[PDB]
């Protein structure tokens, strides 16, 4: 039903000791990151900001992170998913302590949000209070900062985006043109806490008036 | 069937008044863009072909456009389709204009047409009289004059261009190489009215024949 | 079952005897390159080494070789499949070798191999001994090289990779980062044949350990 959560699930995961030079070489890793961990799962967006919350809690850099063609729905393998995201550390202890961070936060109770009776329209608009290393790069804002992360399906984000960003006191730092790989859209706001909940709102807000009127204009 | 006409569809439409600077920014519009319209259908080269048609009779430009991965038969939510289009115009009434004649040339009865009995292949051969500002600017000649919009699957579109070429005094202006966003190809030729109707009868065949013996000398 | 063989299938094949002039400037064919053959099928790094081998076995070049979006599995008209490929040569008849070679080669028993009872784990490893025109230039290496032809889903393709090249004296020369268009990945190494046969099946017994327990430590 309508404002029901889409819950994200975690399809794989597994550790690499020791990378060979070569595969450092090609993923760029810093010099004394000798251990990988891999994970996939079945919602990119909500991945992302799970690695990017469990650069918080241990010592590790996400050096890859990929959504997949056509989403989760549409995948012709057991373990692919629509994300695969690869966290990099000094040790295996290290990447098992992030690994184990980005699972809780999946399974936290974030997650996509659907906006109508059949479960056909979904988005996310979630405020992350404190980034990480990785969401605060790809956004090009200090570590720490906070962000709201707002992704929804192509007509219905670039409508919200805009009452997004009218509502709020925020500032446009990426944007996910139409279509990301799974066929989606939004953006990285960041400002104050309370402007990134402001504009959480909006956004959210937004969907839905499409969602109840797809096509009256 | 053979010969049926793909319907396409509308699936969601919006307008944006005052449109924040930001996003101006992002979708690089113009300072007197104002005004933004929405839309997404189930069909990416039909809709592609009707905004251009809005940019003949209203004061709007595409500034947006762009195709879904996998087609819209393989979309994760209902009005994602296989399109979306933007209009830019000075105000909220423009726009709707440009709009307006957008879904009308949509219902027009234009579309994709199927070359076999269930449909499993389809292809796209529309002769566009005058083109608008967008497909022009795309096809690199002058706004008002012809082409031939030619879009099918990967292998019959490569077999189909081809026969297209040789039929017809034509020239390739945009090669959409395999595979588009759709999984898709095909090309826009231009070229005298007539010439691009004679370049689109052609393509046709060729799709139809390639779906009549897809396995060619097996 | 796992082992199994993922057996290929060709979708569609076609000849032209003599390309047009202006497909000939877009597919960028050599001035000798007078026709073309066509051919898609529903596994595309299995076709692209058969492409590879026709050059070997012909006169021909490959000089278009695509895969779609979301694998043949999404496709959603009858002939795309999840490839096409062109091969170019002097006349029908060398255009027509190539084919057959490429065709009897996507039958000869190479393919994807399942890697866990219910086929939703697969993985391709193949050691290509002797390297026709298309895959040496893929790779940067002489035609004659060898490679470790190395696919897998993202996850799979990423441990195994990094599996393989430990287990063997070889060098990454391509790498297929995930996703590519299929929503798989790997890469193309080079070496010894022995060395690039070791990659292979460390590349292959790796995938089959994810397979098995794919959760991990969890
Ligand atoms: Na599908």
């Amino acid at each position: 039903m309508k404002n029901d959560l889409i819950r994200p699930n975690v399809l794989s995961v597994k550790i690499i000791s020791n990378v060979s030079p070569e595969m450092a070489k090609k993923l760029e890793l810093e010099p004394h990151h000798k251990s990988l961990g891999l994970i996939t799962a079945d919602c990119d967006d909500v991945t992302y900001t799970a690695l990017d919350e469990a650069t918080k809690a241990a010592e590790v850099d996400v050096v890859y992170a990929r959504s997949m063609y056509a989403g989760a729905g549409n995948a012709s393998t057991k373990l692919a998913g629509e994300v695969i995201g690869i966290l990099a550390g000094p040790s295996p202890a290290e990447v098992r302590s992030g690994l184990n961070a980005t699972l809780d936060f999946i399974d936290s109770g974030v997650g996509f949000v659907s906006a109508n009776e059949d479960d056909s329209i979904c988005y996310y608009a979630q405020c992350v209070s404190r980034t990480g290393s990785y969401l605060s790069k790809t956004a090009g804002i200090r570590e720490g900062e906070a962000l709201a992360y707002l992704v929804a399906p192509p007509l219905e984000a670039m409508y919200a985006l805009d009452a997004a960003l009218k509502a709020a006191d925020v500032e446009m730092c990426e944007f996910f043109a139409p279509p990301t790989e799974t066929n989606f859209a939004g953006a990285l706001l960041t400002g104050s806490q309370s402007a990134c909940k402001a504009a959480c709102d909006a956004f959210a807000e937004a969907v839905q008036s499409v969602a109840s009127n797809p096509l009256g204009f």
